[PDB]
RNA sequence: GCUAACAGACGUAAAUUAAGCUGCAAAAAGCGGUUUUAUUUUUGGAUGUAUACUAUCCGACGCCAAACGGCGGCAGUAACUC
């Protein structure tokens, strides 16, 4: 069902064609693969694909569903953000829309680089605000991928793991630039956990 | 005219974070005050709002003080009596 790169370098990778591999892996991954491509230039290899990709070819999601999933993928981020997005980590694609849809928005509102912990500026300035905002967010998300899975705490700890790692020396401004930069929050997540 | 009236529970409603503006003496940090927001918790009417809700009366429709509730006597006047 894929005359293509051999299964034995995709059979380390992905151990789900062991049980519904017929039309299940094939269909997925052939769908996956015209999803991408008719989105801007995306190839998806099957190599860069890890064992926690269980999501997206486990037996029950249709091909139709992977093509909702990637157009929302592209909708909720800008396809040049979600194309960088994809360049790294494609476990992004496990999400159901309307969940990813719930954490981006979650973090919007936590990390608004535009005012309080309120989504600030809404919509001149405040729409330059706002997709200064959307550009923070998806910064973190091509920094992090696992910042996509913050309802697993709460959708109001985001917040309280924020401020764990706030208490220390300053402000708001500073820790946007700091967190952008480094992988504090994985630490706070494990202290949440 | 809305946290409505009306009907009930009655000795009185507040709990946990977050952001902002801050302030005190001070060798590189602690505790606060105030405004806004988030989660709860906040009885029916009502997740309703004067074309809506409640109470009273008449009980369709058709034709000519809509609050309790009625709406007088005396003794005579019209070419035969009355
Ligand atoms: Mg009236």
């Amino acid at each position: 069902h894929w005359p293509s790169h051999p299964v034995g370098p995709l059979m380390g990778r992905i151990g789900c064609p062991v049980i519904r591999d017929p039309a299940g892996v094939g269909h997925r991954l052939y769908a996956l693969t015209r999803a991408l491509k008719t989105d801007l230039h995306y190839e998806l290899d099957p190599h860069r694909l890890t064992p926690e990709s269980e999501g997206f070819l486990a037996s029950g999601v249709s091909p139709f569903e992977l093509e909702a999933r990637v157009s929302a993928l592209v909708t909720i981020f800008g396809r040049e953000g979600a194309g960088r997005l994809l360049d790294v980590s494609l476990d992004v694609l496990t999400y159901a829309p309307r969940d990813l849809d719930r954490a981006v928005l979650a973090l919007r509102e936590v990390f608004s680089a535009a005012g309080d912990r309120g989504y600030g500026r809404h919509s001149p300035e405040g729409a330059a605000a706002a997709a200064a905002d959307r550009g923070y967010v998806t910064d973190l998300a091509v920094a992090w991928p696992g910042v996509l899975a913050l309802p697993g705490r709460l959708g109001g700890a985001d917040g309280v793991a924020r401020l764990l790692a706030r208490v220390r020396r300053a402000g708001g401004a500073r820790y946007r630039g700091a967190v952008g930069r480094r992988a504090l929050l994985s630490e706070v997540l494990e202290r949440p956990e």
